[PDB]
């Protein structure tokens, strides 16, 4: 495809604002419709996942308008995504060769556990992702992901309006047919608001809970909560001076310690680029995806920046997520002038490994505009007690949220977004096909499982978060209990069978494995023990011994009961095939390499000879995926064949679950 500069030129010819050039790409028009079937409040990632999945699940059935207050896709924390997310993107027609032009490659979840009382001592837990010919995971800049999904939505019959705000004071939401009158303005100052007559309202306003807060107070869990403070840093090409052995920048790296943990996410940033130019680059990428342009014939990230007049740079997202029962010194003025900066730099110098780590990175000033050098957010975890009612439902963060750890926010949260999307078709048709009272009762009954799923989802994720946190207080419990159990319970078994039709059903059965009985059994034993030890104390060695022996005993039976075949010793560096811990083991599969030219991490596959980020040609390490233990040529071919194309929908086949097989 020849690149087109439609939006860049349209913006220039009409002198269009950011919101006007975006809204000009809508199928219905740049102005709001008088009427819609569904109105979505918020074009965060979940508002857009919802609209995309509803449209893809059953096209040409629902008119959908998404309303977003930001004038262009805005900054969001929440950058790490998981195989179920990539699978969703691929099912929606965008595979890795195209996504990697926009987003950073992710390979593995890797953990380093710092001993607090023995400074400098650490252990690790290392995992890999998948071969390039199997799948990829992604580190996403959220202004870019929300732009991508906005453009994809507009190309699939969804209208998205930026720079427009739902007025939750004058909006009317009720049962009936199209009983909703959604008031939409440009802000508080706007005396000429519009009304969209509609049947269903979707609260996708995230943690702001702008609608469902009206129906129930925000719920907090017992015990400590967490705070986060973070910033953005350079991304070094030469990672060899990082103080952790066998470190790789394309993992989501976790630096873990008694008070909490640090995330480290390497990703490209398009900040500084005009929005119209970005629309043209994204549109070009989608045209290339439609045409099936091979990876080596697709322009690299840096070439796209030159073609469309963009800014491109590599950054590292680095943040603390720590318990809110941590005691700080009263005066932290020596570490900065802002609270977020003060606590970040204070915590770094509390651990020599964190200070040695951070000394590989240079702070970026105001990457996302003025005041964005440092971020802080306090009291992270919450739940919405009510997530649906006559005329409305809620998705994503608007239902609740726990913690950045293991990235449930996007990857588990999309279970609500995609299930709500599927349910939206019968919800709207019920209201169009039955009188008001029966329609409302039928819709309420239909959403009882959605309500019940959401009600139990956040507490299970909250227990999952506490399980990992308490084990991060010890360098043996962290990797050998918490990490092990999250990987065994939560690995996405039979993901290669998922399609658009089964996606929501599969996703709601995943829950990162946090509903698995043996997982909850081990989690409750550790939490019950460790929460009795004050945070400023070291865990007694006998407590660690006992919890480790308990976890391993439950593990061996649960692993023996699982019928899913998996080269566990290839995926986890520290474990054998039967998921037993091996003290000195270093063997694992190798799926990625760093470009010697630009430092970007690349997937190894024989048809990708050139770096997807800068275009530099590599010399024969692409077929050099290392399988350890080895695979035959036939076994390797069989692996890639299973992940080529998702199977067609078969209404007779029963869904195979991601969780371990139950015992007899
Ligand atoms: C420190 C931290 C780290 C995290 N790390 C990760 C991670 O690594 N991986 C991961 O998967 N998750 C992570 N999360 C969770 C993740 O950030 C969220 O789950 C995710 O951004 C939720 O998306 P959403 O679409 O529900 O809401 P948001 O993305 O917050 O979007 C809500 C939207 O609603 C709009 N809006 C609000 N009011 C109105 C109105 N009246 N009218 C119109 N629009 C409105 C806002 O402008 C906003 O765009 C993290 C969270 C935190 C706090
Ligand atoms: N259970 C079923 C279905 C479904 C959808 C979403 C959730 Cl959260 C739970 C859930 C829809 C099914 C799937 N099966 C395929 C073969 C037979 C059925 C039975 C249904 C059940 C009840 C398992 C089917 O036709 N639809
Ligand atoms: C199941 C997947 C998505 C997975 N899910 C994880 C979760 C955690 Cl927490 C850690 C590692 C993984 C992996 C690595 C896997 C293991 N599978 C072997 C055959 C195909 C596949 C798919 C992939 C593979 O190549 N790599
Ligand atoms: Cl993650
Ligand atoms: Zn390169």
């Amino acid at each position: 495809p020849t690149p087109k500069y439609t939006f860049t030129e349209r913006a220039a010819a009409g002198n269009l604002s950011d919101a006007e050039i975006l809204n000009s790409n809508n199928p219905t028009g740049s102005e709001l419709p008088d009427e819609s079937d569904v109105v979505v409040g918020g074009a965060g990632i979940h508002g857009l996942i919802y609209a995309l999945h509803a449209s893809k699940y059953k096209p040409n059935n629902l008119k959908i308008s998404v309303i977003e207050k930001n004038t262009r896709p805005g900054y969001k924390i929440g950058e790490s995504t998981l195989p179920i997310f990539y699978t969703w993107c691929k099912l929606h027609g965008i595979s890795a060769a195209y996504l990697l032009r926009l987003f950073g490659l992710k390979d593995g979840l890797c953990f380093y556990f710092l001993d607090r009382e023995n400074q400098g001592q650490y252990t690790d837990f290392c995992s890999v992702g998948a071969p390039g010919l199997v799948l990829a995971s992604l580190q996403i800049e959220r202004p870019m992901s929300e732009l991508l999904f906005t453009i994809l939505a507009q190309r699939n019959g969804v209208n998205v309006y930026h720079g427009r705000e739902v007025d939750f004071k004058s909006t009317v939401v009720q049962g009936g047919g199209q009983g909703n009158k959604i008031a939409v303005s440009r802000g508080k100052y706007d005396s000429t608001p519009k009304t969209i007559d509609s049947a269903l309202f979707v609260d996708a306003t995230g943690r702001f809970r702008q609608f469902c807060s009206k129906k129930a107070p925000r719920h907090r869990f017992d015990g400590w909560n967490c705070n986060a403070f973070w910033g953005y840093f350079t991304a070094p090409k030469d990672e060899s001076k990082i103080p952790f052995d066998l470190y790789e920048g394309d993992a989501t790296n976790h630096l873990c310690f008694p008070e909490g943990w640090v995330w480290v996410i390497r990703l490209p940033s398009w900040e500084g680029s005009p929005i119209a130019n970005l629309m043209d680059m994204v549109t070009y990428i989608l045209e290339c995806a439609d045409a099936g342009v091979p990876g080596d014939e697709l322009p690299s990230s840096e070439e796209l920046a030159r073609m469309f007049g963009l800014k491109f740079q590599w950054v590292t997202s680095i943040g603390f997520a720590v318990r809110n029962d941590v005691k700080y010194p009263e005066d932290l003025s020596a570490y900065g002038t802002r609270e977020a900066e003060q606590k970040f730099n204070y915590f770094v110098q509390k651990y020599e490994l964190l200070q040695q780590f951070m000394s590989n990175f240079e702070l970026i000033e105001n990457l996302y505009g003025p005041g964005t050098t440092w971020f802080i957010r306090k009291t992270l975890a919450y739940q919405s007690p009510v997530v649906s009612g006559p005329g409305w439902l809620a998705i994503g963060d608007a239902c609740g949220f726990t913690n950045p750890l293991y990235s449930p926010g996007i990857n588990v949260g999309m279970s609500t977004s995609t299930w709500a999307a599927q349910l939206s078709h019968p919800i709207v048709e019920i209201g169009k096909s039955a009188p008001a009272d029966a329609a409302e009762s039928s819709i309420r009954k239909l959403l009882v499982p959605y309500d019940d799923y959401c009600k139990s989802l956040v507490p299970a994720l909250e227990q999952m978060n506490r399980f990992n946190y308490v084990c991060y207080r010890d360098t043996r419990l962290g990797p050998q209990v918490a990490c092990l159990w999250q990987f065994f319970a939560g690995i996405e078994r039979y993901l290669s069978d998922v399609n658009i039709e089964t996606f929501a059903h599969y996703a709601i059965k995943w829950v990162w494995g946090a509903m698995v009985p043996e997982y909850q059994q081990v989690a409750q034993k550790c939490i019950e023990h460790i929460e009795t030890v004050p945070l400023d104390e070291r865990l007694p060695d006998a407590m660690v011994d006992e919890l480790l022996a308990f976890s391993n005993r439950i593990k061996s039976a649960a692993v023996a009961a699982d019928d899913f075949s998996l080269r566990w010793d290839a995926i986890l560096r520290s474990f054998d095939r039967s998921l037993n811990f091996v003290e000195g083991k270093t063997s694992r599969d190798i799926y990625t390499r760093q470009c010697s030219g630009c430092g970007a991490w690349l997937q190894l596959r024989p048809d990708w000879k050139k770096c997807h980020s800068c275009g530099l040609l590599g010399t024969e390490p692409q077929t050099a995926v290392t399988f350890d233990p080895p695979l035959t040529a036939e076994e390797e071919a069989l692996l890639y064949a299973a992940w080529n194309t998702a199977p067609k929908y078969d209404p007779s086949k029963e869904l195979k679950l991601p969780t371990p097989t139950r015992p007899a």
